[PDB]
């Protein structure tokens, strides 16, 4: 038999039973991913997190030439520093600060927002897409407003997205085409005088401020490009995998259709049990660091499997079960942990429990419009979706 391979589903709707066998058995496992390299698997809550919270394990050493790949590039490689790169830059507070949930009136766009679409919705009739129809659009939405840019444009943005964030085994020609035009865009916007709010709206101001007089253009734009379409993909991911759950639990569907105050901590148990990483987090390790019974070498890729950790009874017990009284639900790894947890995190939160909010008092009696088997999941793809969401009310 040939080496384990990664990944082992694209299914977002439920964990292979492998999951546990290798947590128990081999918590730090060699696996081969689609380029043909080797890596580290590790699936046990307690290494995942030791893993995350080691800087040895490098994300920004993964882009190095030569180095054992989980999938192609489809940025240029110094983007994989974009974090680093917005810090060394004075930048970091100020991106933090725009993507924060509230600003005012932001949470009004976003009930308003998820209102309308679903409106649209109950108006064409049954069966309804909550993937095309209803997540994703709110996600474009919502970045837009963050970002600052107009609505109108956010469609095209989000084209980009079914080819950037593609999990290949070689280089993608179209992912090159699309950057570049949506760095043109960012540009373009960067000088636009009407773009005057949100994350561009103030990066646009820094660009004019002395202090930042020798940050790059380019920094600027990629800003602009990577919180777009990390922030979309990642919370139009989230949520059409979350109502999935969601769906498939009429007892909690209408817990919280009866008692709202819960939705934060229904969100907390999804976004905890949620499959919408398709590969585990990649890091290079830069010096021989033991992990578990392995002791990796300098050089070696590791993947940090998020379900593993999230689905690991030693620290979350009947780990499969949304259970809102956890005594430590936020101690989840959907966020990821350590130098690289999500600057978006709260933004995430809110466009879940808002967009889940506004479901369920519009379509209480949601359900799945196709038996769950039919389910299209995207395949070579850094998150598990499906194609298309058919629900009826
Ligand atoms: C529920 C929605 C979201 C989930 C589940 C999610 C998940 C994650 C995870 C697991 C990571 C860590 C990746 C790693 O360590 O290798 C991450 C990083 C990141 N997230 Fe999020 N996220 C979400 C929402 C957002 C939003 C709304 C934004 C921005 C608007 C955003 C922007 C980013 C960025 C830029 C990074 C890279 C941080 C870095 O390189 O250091 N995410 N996200
Ligand atoms: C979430 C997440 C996430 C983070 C990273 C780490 C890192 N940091 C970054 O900011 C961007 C995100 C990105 C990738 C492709 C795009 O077309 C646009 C943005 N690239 C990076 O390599 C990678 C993949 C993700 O999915």
């Amino acid at each position: 038999t040939v080496l384990l391979e990664v990944p082992f589903s694209a299914r977002g709707d439920r964990i292979p039973d492998a999951v546990a066998e290798l947590r128990t058995r081999e918590p730090i496992r060699k696996v081969r991913t689609i380029t043909g390299a080797e890596a580290w698997l590790v699936s046990s809550y307690a290494l995942c997190t030791q893993v995350l919270e080691d800087r040895r394990f490098s994300m920004k050493e993964t882009a190095a030439a030569g180095a054992p790949r989980l999938n192609a590039l489809t940025v240029p490689p110094e983007v994989v520093n974009n974090m680093g790169n917005i810090a060394d830059a004075g930048l970091r507070k100020a991106v933090m600060k725009a993507i924060t949930p509230k600003a005012p009136g932001l949470e009004q766009f976003l009930r308003d927002t998820a209102n309308s679409l679903l409106d649209n919705l109950i108006t064409e009739g049954a069966p309804a897409d909550l993937r095309n129809d209803f997540a994703d659009p709110l996600a474009t939405a919502l970045h837009c407003k963050v970002l600052g840019i107009p609505q109108e444009d956010g469609p095209k943005l989000f084209r980009s997205l079914s080819i950037a964030f593609m999990s290949s085994a070689d280089p993608i020609p179209a992912a090159k085409i699309n950057w570049d035009r949506d760095i043109e865009y960012m540009a373009g916007i960067l000088e636009n005088p009407n773009i005057t709010t949100g994350l561009m709206g103030e990066l646009s101001r820094l660009r004019k401020d002395p202090a930042y007089s020798h940050v790059s253009d380019e920094l600027f734009a990629t800003i602009g490009v990577t919180f777009f379409g990390a922030g979309v993909i990642s919370t139009g991911s989230f949520l059409t995998t979350a109502l999935i759950s969601l769906i498939q639990r009429p007892q909690l569907r209408n817990l919280l259709h009866e008692k709202p105050e819960l939705i934060p901590a229904g969100v907390e148990e999804l976004l905890r049990i949620n499959l919408s990483f398709a590969d585990g987090l990649p890091r290079l390790a830069t010096a021989d660091i033991q992990v578990g019974d392995v002791l990796v070498r300098k050089g070696e890729l590791v993947l940090v499997l998020l379900e593993g950790a999230n689905f690991d009874p030693e620290h979350f017990p009947n780990p499969g079960s949304i259970e809102l009284d956890r005594p430590n639900p936020t101690s989840h790894l959907a966020f990821g942990r350590g130098q690289h947890f999500c600057p978006g995190s709260a933004l995430g939160r809110r466009h879940a429990q808002i967009g889940i909010e506004a479901l369920l008092k519009k379509m209480p009696g949601v359900d799945l419009a196709v038996p769950i088997d039919q389910l299209v999941w995207r395949t070579r793809f850094q998150r598990r979706i499906p194609e298309r969401l058919p629900v009826l009310w």
